């Protein structure tokens, strides 16, 4: 049907703003320290700590499969990534740091990134 051909076309638009959105999330990450997944072969024990792991890489995988419905998803991804790292990391570290620093940037990403969203439907 021609409607759901244009849901489609919506979602592909979406998809193309939140990987503008995922670039400009991860510019304010110049060390990587979220590039990737937290390897179970050298933090051990990462599983019995964080139930939920997130990282770049596997966000990327996910909006390349056209994964992300609604900003709200992605969001609740990025936050994960945030959220973990300050569980899992205390305070006086680099990691905890860097999170806090992401996040403070990325809410100035995001927000632009919702009224887009709202503003383009
Ligand atoms: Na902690």
């Amino acid at each position: 049907s021609m409607e759901q051909v244009a849901m489609e076309l919506r979602l592909t638009e979406l998809t193309r703003l939140l990987r503008s959105v995922l670039d400009q999330l991860q510019d304010k990450d110049p060390a990587r320290i979220f590039a990737q997944p937290v390897s179970l072969k050298e933090v051990p024990d990462y599983l019995d700590h964080i139930k939920h792991p997130m990282d770049f890489a596997t966000m990327r995988k996910r909006l390349e499969a056209q994964g992300y419905k609604n900003l709200h998803e992605f969001e609740e991804d990025f936050d994960l990534i945030i959220d973990n790292c300050m569980k899992y990391n205390a305070r006086d570290t680099v990691f905890y740091r860097a999170a806090v620093r992401l996040r403070d940037q990325g809410g100035v990403v995001l927000r632009q990134a919702r009224r887009e969203v709202d503003s383009i439907g």
